[PDB]
């Protein structure tokens, strides 16, 4: 408990491409790099030599593999993977001393799914049994791992935007945070879903009835790049970010994400743009806090840009319609504790943090919310 050496810095990844640890499948085990994505709940690894991989799972070089005799077929928006569905031997590395008998979709068939010079080949869903696919009886890792080892029902989230950062599994690392962890109930066990209960651009609320926020959904997901928002809240909250930013002009293809914003080199004009806040509900009646983020978070570099030789950002904040998404552009502010034992999310100030000299990430409370329950959609 406190500290966790061994997992600290466990986690890399490419600026855009996502945060991937080091895991090992089989006997003897086969080392792959894998996405860590707390937006979904399938451990599913590339089984088979498509050519954006480095390497893949080769079931048959595995004694202890187990065919589960059955496929499963998984749709997004943006592509697709479908795979054959088994269980076998696996480790972390860089994590806790212990092997776990897991579920492993190995797979066969993809679209869109695998990216073209990114260096994982697999992806760790650490949310709920009940988003698994196909159904609720395929039980992810984590709890695989928690039900099979003395590993304490929780794990800890550092990211820090090559990008790097840590995956404290079993517990938490205090050399990851400065300050107080705050905590905001999970409402339910599918996504790690929680409420919103109030947005401020700048320190100015934005008035909207907070249920909105929340509309229908708002979910913490590593697997995810942006501060997704729900439209009708997106449109107030950009309309807001515009009037803050007004002393310099943007199109307005830049704030629907269809175009980039470039500066000279060194030459971005942060102090024009707003510090962002949502204040959650908290671990008792009538009391919330509040995480801040700057537009360090939400302006990214984009640095593969052969067209340029400047500093040109994507503005990370976008529309959506499952609800808000709290993507990378939050937690990289933040240290995150899945908190999964007592069923709510910790936020702290991380110690990695990108913060220039005038304006810090944060995390304050305690505030007084009345009517938090209201925000929470039905
Ligand atoms: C590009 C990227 C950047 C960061 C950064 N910084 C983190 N992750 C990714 C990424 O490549 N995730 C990813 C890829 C394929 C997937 F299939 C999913 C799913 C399973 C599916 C998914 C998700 C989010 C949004 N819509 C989806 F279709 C999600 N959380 N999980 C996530």
């Amino acid at each position: 408990r406190g500290s966790f050496v061994e997992m600290v810095d466990n986690l890399r990844g490419k600026s855009g491409q996502g945060y991937y640890v080091e895991m090992t499948v089989g006997s003897p085990p086969q080392t792959l790099n894998i996405l860590v994505d707390t937006g979904s709940s399938n451990f599913a690894v590339g089984a088979a030599p498509h050519p954006f991989l480095h390497r893949y799972y080769q079931r048959q070089l595995s004694s202890t593999y187990r065919d589960l005799r059955k496929g499963v077929y998984v749709p997004y928006t943006q592509g697709k993977w479908e795979g054959e569905l088994g269980t076998d031997l696996v480790s972390i590395p860089h994590g806790p001393n212990v092997t776990v008998r897991a579920n492993i979709a190995a797979i066969t068939e993809s679209d869109k799914f695998f990216i073209n010079g990114s260096n994982w080949e697999g992806i760790l869903g650490l949310a709920y049994a009940e988003i698994a696919r196909p159904d609720d009886s395929l039980e992810p890792f984590f709890d695989s791992l928690v039900k099979q080892t003395h590993v304490p029902n929780l794990f800890s989230l550092q990211l820090c935007g090559s990008v790097g950062g840590s995956m404290i599994i079993g517990g938490i690392d205090h050399s990851l945070y400065t300050g107080s962890l705050w905590y905001t109930p999970i409402r339910r066990e599918w996504y790690y879903e929680v409420i919103i209960v109030r947005v401020e651009i700048n320190g100015q609320d934005l008035k909207m009835d907070c249920k909105e926020y929340n509309y229908d959904k708002s979910i913490v997901d590593s697997g995810t790049t942006n501060l997704r928002l729900p439209k009708k809240v997106f449109e107030a909250a950009v309309k807001s970010i515009k009037a803050a930013s007004s002393t310099e002009k943007f199109p307005d293809g830049f704030w629907l994400g269809e175009q980039l914003v470039c500066w000279q080199a060194g030459t971005t004009p942060w102090n024009i743009f707003p510090v962002i806040s949502l204040y959650l509900m908290g671990e008792v009646t009538n009391q919330s806090f509040r995480i801040t983020i700057l537009p360090q978070q939400y302006l990214r570099p984009v640095e593969d840009v052969a067209t340029s030789q400047d500093d040109c950002y994507k503005f990370a904040i976008s529309q959506s319609s499952t609800g808000t998404v709290m993507g990378a552009v939050i937690m990289e502010g933040f240290y995150v504790v899945f908190d999964r034992a007592r069923k709510r999310i910790g936020f702290a100030v991380s110690a990695c943090h990108v913060h220039d000299e005038f304006r810090t990430a944060a995390v304050e409370g305690p505030f007084v919310t009345l009517d938090m329950e209201d925000c929470g959609y039905n």
